[PDB]
């Protein structure tokens, strides 16, 4: 069997905070987030990667919300600049594992009409 081929994309999560973020600003929901329980992440220790020294972040693993370190600057991330997304990673301990979330810049101008959703119909004859 065979059925041509594609697949692409790393990033895995994707936040959303604007470029300004004040220190101690919750960015999202990390355990939330994956569906996954405080628990489960406390359990395998989920924690936030950003930069070697001195984190941008903090998962308070309490209620699953990311923290933001200080204040943050401009040039040092993005500012400005595009498309403008946070580097950082999820790190997880035994079991050891990591993921590649993201962060998008707070482009919130679009709303969309939206009012829950339930449709299901098959058909044939």
């Amino acid at each position: 069997g065979s059925s041509g081929s594609s697949g692409a994309g790393s990033a895995t999560i994707t936040y959303s905070v604007l470029e300004e973020t004040d220190r101690g600003s919750l960015v999202g929901n990390l355990a939330k987030d994956l569906g996954l329980s405080l628990r489960e992440l406390i359990t395998r220790g989920a924690q936030i990667l950003s930069k070697g020294n001195k984190q941008l972040l903090q998962l308070e693993q309490k209620s699953g919300n990311l923290l933001l370190k200080e204040k943050l600057d401009r040039e040092e991330l993005c500012g400005s600049t595009n498309p403008c997304i946070l580097h950082f990673q999820v790190l997880l301990k035994s079991p050891v594992q990591f993921i590649q979330g993201e962060i998008q810049l707070q482009d919130v101008n679009d709303h969309a009409p939206e009012f829950m959703e339930d449709e299901s119909g098959p058909s044939s004859g």
